[PDB]
């Protein structure tokens, strides 16, 4: 989950 978001950065 964290990674799913972190791709933005
Ligand atoms: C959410 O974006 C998220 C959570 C956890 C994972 C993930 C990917 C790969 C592994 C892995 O290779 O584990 C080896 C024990 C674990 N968790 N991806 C995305
Ligand atoms: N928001 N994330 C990025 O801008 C980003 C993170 C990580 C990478 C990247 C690219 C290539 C490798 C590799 N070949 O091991 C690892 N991480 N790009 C963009
Ligand atoms: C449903 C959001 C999500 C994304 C990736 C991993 C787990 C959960
Ligand atoms: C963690 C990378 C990812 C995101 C969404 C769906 C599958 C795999
Ligand atoms: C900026 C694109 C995006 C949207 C949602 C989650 C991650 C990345
Ligand atoms: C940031 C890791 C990742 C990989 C594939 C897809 C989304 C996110």
């Amino acid at each position: 989950l964290a990674a799913a978001l972190a791709q933005a950065l």
